[PDB]
C-alpha cells in the first residue's frame, strides 16, 4: 500500500475539483495543506483524477524525461500560485495562474513521489 511520500506528493500537488483558480483559491489551499511555514514560493496543483497522474508513471501516460523524470502525455489542467511580497513569513499572498498542459514527476515503485516545478515558473 502506497508509502508516505507518494501519500506527501498528493498533499502537495494534487487538488482533485477545485471551484475558482484565483489568487484567494491558492491563498487558501496553501494554508490548508500546510505550506505557509515558511511560505513557499511558488507550488503547482494539478487537478483531475489521480488515474491518471499515477499512469505517467507507466508507458500508458508518460515517456522518459531528461535524467530520471518522467513527463505526461495527456495534458492537465493545473494551478500555479505564486508567492507575492517580500517575506518568506506568514501571512502569504499568492497570485494564481491557471493553465493546461503535460506534467514532469520523479516515479518510485510506480508512483508519482516528486514534481518538478520549473516547468510552471515562467521566468
Amino acid at each position: 500500500q502506497d508509502n508516505s511520500r507518494y501519500t506527501h506528493f498528493l498533499t502537495q500537488h494534487y487538488d482533485a475539483k477545485p471551484q475558482g483558480r484565483d489568487d484567494r483559491y491558492c491563498e487558501s489551499i496553501m494554508r490548508r495543506r500546510g505550506l505557509t511555514s515558511p511560505c513557499k514560493d511558488i507550488n503547482t496543483f494539478i487537478h483531475g483524477n489521480k488515474r491518471s497522474i499515477k499512469a505517467i508513471c507507466e508507458n500508458k501516460n508518460g515517456n522518459p524525461h531528461r535524467e530520471n523524470l518522467r513527463i505526461s502525455k495527456s495534458s492537465f489542467q493545473v494551478t500555479t500560485c505564486k508567492l507575492h511580497g517580500g517575506s518568506p513569513w506568514p501571512p502569504c499572498q499568492y497570485r494564481a495562474t491557471a493553465g493546461f498542459r503535460n506534467v514532469v514527476v520523479a516515479c518510485e515503485n510506480g508512483l508519482p513521489v516528486h514534481l518538478d516545478g520549473s516547468i510552471f515558473r515562467r521566468p
